[PDB]
């Protein structure tokens, strides 16, 4: 494979089973993660291989041969979006910027949209930040749409339930349109500067409120035509809710319109 290489090429700096390392030969600065479903984190990696988009976390190389094994991306200096929207100074992250990291993340969907891929993980802190204000969305749980528009998780398996669409909740079904729904809360993260979803909201009720047409608050600050676009991404019926093309057509208007 050309993917496949050498495990001393990689010299291991700090530990943020995640470290920043050193591809030696490319004096260049990477993120490498070490590893029962060990085979599982192989095939996510493999997924990567067919992904390229400068708003996707890059996939540089992989040590499958000899245990640990090694899964190398390129390397973002500020963590999550998460973390950095809770720490920034608000003065500098502003309304522009807000418009600018929704841009970068809305352009990644489109993509992953287009290329017929499942995220299944959408959230600020699964997105992660480099210089700039740059946003690359995390891409190691990618699932691809081998046949169909929907993918059926198996029965059993816990999901993130702020972000979860409601037929996702009820019945493990996932799709791009489930994507736009978590897409929408990760604005109301971005409005918000990294404050929880639903707050105070006991998680066994968020299902049934939600089907009741309950939905989060305008943050303050928040633009109109953006709460319209969270708003249009949590209708209830999948069908719906916007296009990622439709999203990331919006945002790139509304981000030139800023200028």
């Amino acid at each position: 494979d050309k993917w496949e290489m050498e495990r001393t090429d990689i010299t291991m700096k700090h530990k943020l089973e995640v470290y920043e390392g050193v591809w030696k030969k490319y004096s260049l600065t990477v993120a490498v993660k070490t590893l029962m479903e060990v085979e599982e984190f192989l095939k996510e990696a493999a997924v990567m291989k067919e992904i390229k988009h400068p708003n996707l976390v890059q996939l540089l190389g992989v040590c499958t041969r000899e245990p640990p094994f090694y899964i190398i991306t390129e390397f973002m200096t500020y963590g999550n979006l998460l973390d950095y929207l809770r720490e920034c100074n608000r003065q500098e992250v502003n309304a522009v910027v807000l418009l600018y990291m929704a841009t970068q993340i809305s352009s990644a969907m489109e993509y992953l949209e287009k290329k017929n891929f499942i995220h299944r993980d959408l959230a600020a802190r699964n997105c992660l930040v480099g210089e700039n204000h740059l946003v690359k969305v995390a891409d190691f749980g990618l699932s691809r749409l081998m046949t169909g528009d929907t993918y059926t998780a198996h029965a059993g398996a816990k999901f993130p339930i702020k972000w979860t669409a409601p037929e996702s909740l009820a019945y493990n079904k996932f799709s791009i349109k489930s994507d736009v729904w978590a897409f929408g809360v990760l604005l109301w993260e971005i409005a918000t500067y990294g404050m929880s979803p639903y707050p105070g909201i006991d998680l066994s009720q968020v299902y049934e409120l939600l089907e009741k047409d309950y939905r989060m608050e305008r943050p303050e600050g928040c633009p109109e035509k953006v709460y319209e676009l969270m708003r249009a991404c949590w209708q209830w019926n999948p069908s719906d809710r916007p296009s990622f093309a439709e999203i990331h057509q919006a945002f790139e208007t509304m981000f030139q319109e800023s200028s």
